[PDB]
RNA sequence: UGUGACC
C-alpha cells in the first residue's frame, strides 16, 4: 500500500504553490460519502481553504473507501526542473574527449558541428526512443535524493555514493541547460544544436546507473562508466565485458548441478580442476591493458584483485561488472558504416545440405499436407509489418497509404496482382530496403525488409525445420520445452579432469561474405535432393519457390540511406529478415562446429560428449584418453583457431575445463549466470505501444534485471510509473492513478503491488473495480470499421476461409475475421484512434467508476470462490538444495533452496492435446489455447462438425469425439489454459518446481468426489498461496482443504466459462520473449 | 500514418 503514500510525497515535492484525493466504494452509502467529499474538496480548493477539516469530517471515506486516483492542480509552467537542478550542479562539468571514437559522429561533439543545418539534423543516432522525458528522469532522481537526505548508517552511505554521481550528471547538464522534449518525447534541432549531441541519451544511461547503486563497488563502477561513456560511445561495453570470456575458464568447480536421464537438475559434489595455459593469461592481460589504455582504472584493478585467488565466492563482482557494462546505452551507428564492415567449404556445405535434408525428408516423402498447402499456411501466418514500400491503397471509398504487409496482400489480390508464384528480384533493379538492429556493446547490424512473396515461400518449410529441431538436442534453443537450466546442466554433466569444453562466438562469421556462398548453396543443394524424393505438384512448387529465394539472395543489392539520399550498393553478405534466419543460422553454426571438430581430430583423439548450437554461439565437450594438461589445452586451442582461420572466419574461440560464456548465458565455477543488461531509460527503437504499455515494460525490465543481478531502486521505478501513467485533463490539471488501479489484475494492470507476487481480488471493492475496467477494455476505431467493411477486405477473409475449410465455418470464420481486423492495429491511424478513446474512457473512469452488468467470469472469481475453504497453519521446510543461480534475490532463492527448481516450461498452449495434434495432421489451421478451450467444451455433435469442417476425415472425427482421449483432452486443455492465465511461465514462477515433493507435503487435499478440474485448481491455488507466503515471509505454511462436494459441481461449471484478460502487465510479459 | 524484417 506504500505506493499511494510515495505518490503524494512526490507531487508535494514537484508542485508547491494542491492535491485532491478521489475515493470510491462498492457500497452505496459509502460511495455518496466519497462523492460528497470530492465535491467539498474541489470547492474548498477553489477558495484557498484548508482541507484539513474535510479529511476529519470524512474520516470514514479515508479509512474504509478505496483510493482511486489523485488530482494534481499545479500552477507553474513545467519549469522547476531548471531551478531544482542548480543545487546539485556544483562539480566541474565533464569535457568530452573528442579523440576516443573512430567514426567522427560517435564523439560527443556539439550537435551543430555534426549537423550544421536544421535540415541535416537527425536524432537517429541518440534518440532514447522512449515515452518518458529526460526532464522527468531528473525530477525523479532529485525527489529521491531529498527523501533520503537525512538517512543514517549504511542507508546514508548509499545516498552519499549517489549524491556524488548525480553531481556529475547535474554539473555537466547545467553547463548547457536541460534539453526540452516535444509532444512525442523527441529532441529536435533547435534544442539540441547548442548541447552535445549525446547529452540526453548519456544522461539517461547515467541516471539509470547511479539509481542502481548501493554498495561501494556499485559506486566505483557507476562512476567510471558514467565518466568514460560521456566520451566513449563505441567500445566501452565491449572493453568492460571482454575479459569475462576468460574468467569463466579460471574458477574451479567445487560441486555443481547436472542434468540426469529424466532431464532435470541434480546435485553433483564433484571437483573439476580449472586448467589454464599461460598464453591465455597474456590474452587476458592484453584485455586488461586495453581497458587501461582507454581510461579505465578502478574496474581493471577489481578484476586484477580477483585474479589472485579466483574464488567462485568473490566472482560475484566480476559478474556485476559484466552486467553493468551494458547500461552505457545502445551503439547506434549510421546505416552505411553498419553495412560497410561486410575450396575448403566442401565439407561445410555438404553438412548444411544433409542437415536440410534430414529435416524435410519424412515430411516430403509422405506428401505432408503442410508442404502441399504451404502457400495457404503462409497467408494465415502473415503479420502486419513492413513490406518495404509505402503503397497507395484504396479501401471501399478511401485512398490511404500504408507499408503494411497485410494491406499489400489484400489490395494485390483484389487486382489480380497477387502472384506468389513469382518471387520478386532483390538485385540492382529491385534493391532491398533496410532495417536495423541496435544492441548495447555490439556494432549495429542491418536487416532486409523483403517483400511478402519471401515469407510465404519460406514459412511452411521453416516450420518443418523448427519441428525437427524441437526434438534434436544439438539445437539448445529449440529442443523440447526446455529452459536455460537444462543447457546449463548439459555442459557441467561431463566435466571431469579428462575433458575440456570448447566455446565459440561465431557472430562475425554469419555476417561474413566468405559465408554467403557455402550457405545459400548448401541449402539449395539440399532442396534439390528433397525435390527428387516426390512427384507431388504441390510439394515441388512450395519446395521450388524456396529454392528461388535462395537464388535471388545470392546476389542482392541494398538501399542504404546516406543522409537524405538512398545509395544502392551490392550487398554480398547474409543479412537477416528471412523466415529461415534463426533456423538456417542454427543449421549453419552447427555445420561449422562439426567441420572444425572433424578437422582437428586428425591430430588429437577425443570423444564428443556433446555438441551444441545456441544463437550466435556453438560449443562442445571433448573427452581424452588421458588427463588434460595446460599444454594439451593450448594445442587444442591453437589448432581450433587455426582451423577457423583457414576458413577466413573472424571468431572468438576459447578452451577450458570448467566454464563457458555465450551471449545468452555463462557458467562460472559450476554456477549459472545471466547478464543483467536490459536498459531502462533508453530503448532500441520506437514502436507503437502507449506510455502505460511502456510503464509496464520498464517494470518488467526491472524485474528481469533484479532476478539477473542488477537491481535498480524500486522507489525510482515506482516514481517513473507515476509519471508515465498520469493523464492531463488540461494544462494545470494532471490525473495520477492509484495503487489499486495500477496493480489489480485488470486490463489496466501495470505491476504487482509486491515484487514476485501476483495478487487477485479478495475484497468487494477490488472486485468492483476489476469488473468496471473490463467494461471498457476494447475501444472502437472508425477507420478500422471502414476498412473492415471494404470489399477488398471481406473478399480476403472469405477467400482465406474457402481455401481452408470444407463444410461450414462460423467458429473458425469468426476467428479469421477478427485476427485480420486486429492486424490493422500496426497501422498508426487506427492505433491512434484507439488510444484517444482509451484515454477519454479511462478519464471518466478514474473520476466516478461506472457500473457493469458483469456476467463475465475471470480467473479472479474462480480463485475468490476457493479461498474461503482453506485452513492455514505454520509449517516448516528445511533448505536442501544448493544455490546454482547466485544472483537471484534472497526471497526468491529461498523458495528454490526449499522446494527445488525445474528445467522445463509448463505447456500453456494446448499443443499437446490429441485434438490439436489431430487438427494438425489434416489442417494447416492453428487454433489458440482459447479456441481449443471453447471447442473442447462444446456438445459432442458440434465437435465432430468442427473437425470435419476443417478437413478431418470421419473415421477419425468420429473415433475421437467419443474415445477416452477426448474426455482427457478436456482436462489437459483446461489445465493448459489455466496455467496460461496464471503466468506460471513468467517472472519468478517459471523457476519454481510446482511438482516438488517438498511442496506437495504442505498441501493437504482430501478428495470429496473425484472431478479432475476441481482437484486441479484447488492444488494449484494452494501451491501458489503457499509459495507466495514464503516469498513474502521467508517461512512456510500448510494448507488444508475442506471444499464441499455440492460446491465442486458449481465450481466445475464456472471453470469452463473463464475469460482471459488483456493488459500492459500481460503484454509486457509476452514482450519479454 | 516521423516506423524500420523474423521471432
Ligand atoms: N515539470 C513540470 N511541469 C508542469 C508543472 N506545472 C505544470 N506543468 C505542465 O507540464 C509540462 C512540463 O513539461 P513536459 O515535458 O510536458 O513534462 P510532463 O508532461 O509533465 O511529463 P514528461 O512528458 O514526462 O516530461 C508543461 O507543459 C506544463 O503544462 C510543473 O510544476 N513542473
Amino acid at each position: 500500500g506504500k505506493y499511494n503514500l510515495i505518490l503524494s510525497e512526490y507531487l508535494s515535492f514537484i508542485y508547491n504553490s494542491v492535491q485532491i484525493p478521489i475515493y470510491y466504494s462498492s457500497n452505496s452509502e459509502l460511495e455518496n460519502r466519497c462523492i460528497e467529499f470530492h465535491s467539498k474538496c474541489l470547492e474548498n480548493s477553489k477558495n484557498g481553504l484548508s482541507l484539513r477539516k474535510l479529511f476529519v469530517e470524512y474520516n470514514d471515506v479515508i479509512e474504509n473507501a478505496t483510493l482511486l486516483s489523485i488530482l494534481s492542480y499545479s500552477y507553474d509552467k513545467y519549469n522547476a526542473v531548471e531551478r531544482k537542478l542548480v543545487k546539485y550542479a556544483k562539480g566541474k562539468p565533464l569535457e568530452a574527449d573528442l579523440t576516443v571514437n573512430e567514426l567522427d559522429y560517435e564523439n560527443n561533439k556539439m550537435t551543430s558541428e555534426l549537423f550544421p543545418t536544421a535540415e541535416e539534423y537527425t536524432d537517429s543516432l541518440m534518440d532514447p526512443a522512449i515515452l518518458t522525458s529526460l526532464s522527468s528522469n531528473l525530477n525523479a532522481v532529485m525527489f529521491w535524493l531529498e527523501k533520503h537526505e537525512n538517512d543514517v548508517a549504511e542507508k546514508l552511505k548509499v545516498y552519499k555514493r549517489r549524491l556524488d554521481l548525480f553531481t556529475i550528471v547535474a554539473s555537466t547538464i547545467n553547463k548547457y541547460g536541460v534539453p526540452r522534449h516535444n509532444a512525442k518525447y523527441r529532441y529536435e534541432y533547435d534544442v539540441m544544436k547548442d548541447k552535445p549531441y549525446y547529452l540526453v541519451t548519456w544522461a539517461n544511461s547515467s541516471i539509470e546507473m547511479l539509481m542502481s547503486v548501493f554498495s561501494h563497488d556499485d559506486y566505483l563502477i557507476a562512476k567510471e562508466l558514467i565518466v568514460l561513456s560521456y566520451s566513449n560511445r563505441s567500445t566501452l561495453a565491449k572493453l568492460v565485458s571482454s575479459p569475462m570470456s576468460i574468467l569463466v575458464a579460471l574458477v574451479d568447480i567445487n560441486g555443481t548441478f547436472i542434468t540426469n536421464e529424466e532431464l532435470e537438475l541434480e546435485f553433483s559434489n564433484k571437483y573439476v580442476r580449472a586448467i589454464v595455459p599461460d598464453q591465455t593469461f597474456d590474452e587476458l592481460n592484453q584485455m586488461l591493458d586495453n581497458m587501461r589504455k582507454a581510461g579505465l582504472v578502478d574496474i581493471p584493478k577489481m578484476i586484477q584483485d580477483w585474479l589472485v585467488d579466483r574464488s567462485i565466492e568473490k566472482f560475484p563482482l566480476m559478474a556485476k561488472i559484466y552486467s553493468w557494462s551494458f547500461h552505457v546505452g545502445f551503439r547506434k551507428q549510421k546505416m552505411l558504416d553498419a553495412a560497410l564492415d561486410q575450396e575448403m567449404y566442401r565439407e561445410y556445405t555438404m553438412l548444411i545440405r544433409d542437415e536440410v535434408v534430414k529435416m524435410l525428408e519424412e515430411p516430403v516423402k509422405h506428401d505432408d499436407h503442410l508442404l502441399r498447402d504451404s502457400e495457404l499456411a503462409g497467408l494465415l501466418s502473415m503479420s502486419s509489418a513492413s513490406n518495404g514500400e509505402s503503397r497507395q491503397l484504396k479501401f471501399g471509398r478511401k485512398t490511404i497509404f500504408s507499408t503494411k504487409k497485410n494491406m499489400h496482400v489484400m489490395d494485390d489480390m483484389a487486382n489480380e496482382r497477387y502472384t506468389p508464384g513469382i518471387i520478386p528480384p532483390v538485385n540492382v533493379d529491385k534493391p532491398i530496403p533496410l532495417g536495423r538492429r541496435d544492441v548495447p556493446g555490439r556494432r549495429t547490424r542491418i536487416i532486409f525488409i523483403l517483400p511478402y512473396e519471401y515469407f510465404i515461400a519460406q514459412h511452411a518449410v521453416v516450420e518443418k525445420m523448427l519441428i525437427y529441431a524441437k526434438h534434436t538436442r544439438e539445437y539448445a534453443e529449440f529442443y523440447s520445452q526446455s529452459n536455460q537450466l537444462l543447457s546449463y546442466g548439459d555442459v557441467t554433466r561431463f566435466l571431469s579432469n579428462n575433458t575440456m569444453v570448447l566455446y565459440t562466438d561465431v557472430s562475425q562469421w554469419d555476417s561474413s561474405q566468405h559465408n554467403t556462398q557455402p550457405f545459400r548453396k548448401g541449402i539449395i543443394m539440399g532442396l534439390d535432393i528433397l525435390a527428387n524424393m516426390t512427384n507431388d505438384a504441390k510439394v515441388l512448387q512450395t519446395l521450388n519457390l524456396y529454392k528461388q529465394t535462395q537464388i535471388n539472395l545470392m546476389d542482392s543489392y541494398v538501399q542504404i540511406p546516406d543522409g537524405n539520399v538512398i545509395k544502392k550498393i551490392q550487398y554480398g553478405a547474409v543479412a537477416s529478415g528471412e523466415k529461415q534466419t534463426k533456423a538456417a543460422n542454427s543449421i549453419a553454426n552447427l555445420a561449422l562446429i562439426k567441420t572444425v571438430l572433424s578437422r582437428i581430430s586428425n591430430k588429437h583423439s577425443f570423444a564428443t560428449k556433446i555438441i551444441r548450437v545456441d544463437g550466435d554461439d556453438n560449443y562442445a565437450v571433448l573427452q581424452f584418453n588421458t588427463e588434460v594438461t595446460k599444454q594439451m589445452i593450448q594445442d587444442v586451442s591453437n589448432d581450433v583457431r587455426e582451423t577457423y582461420a583457414r576458413m577466413n572466419a573472424k571468431v572468438k574461440a576459447l578452451v577450458s575445463t570448467v566454464g563457458i560464456e555465450i551471449a545468452k548465458r555463462y557458467i562460472a565455477g559450476g554456477k549459472i549466470f545471466f547478464r543483467a543488461g536490459i536498459n531502462l531509460l533508453n530503448n532500441e527503437k520506437r514502436g507503437q505501444s502507449t506510455q502505460w504499455d511502456q510503464a509496464a515494460i520498464l517494470y518488467s525490465n526491472y524485474i528481469v534485471n533484479r532476478l539477473r543481478g542488477f537491481e535498480t531502486d524500486r522507489e525510482f521505478i515506482l516514481t517513473k510509473i507515476m509519471q508515465m501513467t498520469s493523464v492531463a485533463i488540461t494544462g494545470s490539471l494532471r490525473l495520477f492513478p492509484s495503487e489499486r488501479v495500477l496493480t489489480t489484475n485488470s486490463t489496466f494492470k501495470v505491476f504487482d503491488s509486491e515484487d514476485f507476487i501476483i495478487e487477485y481480488g479478495t475484497t468487494v471493492d477490488e472486485v468492483y473495480i476489476q469488473r468496471a475496467f473490463m467494461s471498457l477494455s476494447s475501444q472502437k476505431s472508425g477507420i478500422a470499421d471502414e476498412i473492415a467493411a471494404s470489399s477488398t477486405f471481406k473478399n480476403y477473409v472469405t477467400r482465406l476461409s474457402e481455401q481452408l475449410l470444407f463444410s461450414k465455418n462460423n467458429i473458425v470464420s469468426r476467428g479469421i475475421a477478427l485476427t485480420e481486423k486486429a492486424k490493422l492495429n500496426s497501422y498508426a491511424p487506427i492505433s491512434l484512434e484507439k488510444r484517444r478513446a482509451q484515454i477519454s474512457a479511462l478519464l471518466t473512469m478514474l473520476q466516478k467508476p461506472v457500473t457493469f452488468k458483469s456476467s463475465k467470469i475471470t480467473i479472479n472469481d474462480i480463485l475468490r470462490d476457493i479461498k474461503p475453504f482453506f485452513t492455514v497453519s505454520d509449517a516448516h521446510l528445511p533448505i536442501q538444495y544448493q544455490k546454482f543461480m547466485p544472483t537471484l534475490p534472497d526471497n526468491v532463492q529461498y523458495i528454490i533452496q526449499c522446494i527445488g527448481s525445474r528445467t522445463y516450461q509448463i505447456e500453456d498452449d494446448g499443443s499437446k492435446s490429441a485434438i490439436s495434434r489431430l487438427i494438425s495432421k489434416y489442417s494447416v489451421y492453428k487454433p489458440s489455447i482459447e479456441e481449443l478451450y471453447k471447442v473442447i467444451s462444446l456438445h459432442e455433435n458440434e465437435i465432430q462438425l468442427y473437425l470435419i469442417s476443417l478437413g478431418i476425415p470421419k473415421i477419425d472425427a468420429d473415433t475421437y469425439v467419443g474415445s477416452k482421449i477426448y474426455s482427457r483432452d478436456k482436462y489437459r486443455i483446461l489445465e493448459s489454459y489455466v496455467y496460461n492465465l496464471l503466468s506460471i511461465n513468467y517472472g519468478c514462477y517459471q523457476l519454481f518446481d510446482f511438482n516438488s515433493p517438498d511442496l506437495e507435503k504442505l498441501i493437504r487435499i482430501p478428495f470429496k468426489g473425484k472431478i479432475p478440474a476441481v482437484t486441479f485448481i484447488l492444488h494449484l491455488y494452494a501451491k501458489l498461496e503457499v509459495i507466495n507466503y514464503a516469498i513474502k515471509n521467508g517461512s512456510w505454511i500448510s494448507l488444508f482443504c475442506n471444499y464441499p462436494k455440492s460446491e465442486m459441481i458449481k465450481l466445475w461449471k464456472k471453470m469452463w466459462n473463464i475469460t482471459s484478460l488483456r493488459s500492459p502487465y500481460t503484454n509486457a510479459n509476452f514482450f519479454q520473449e
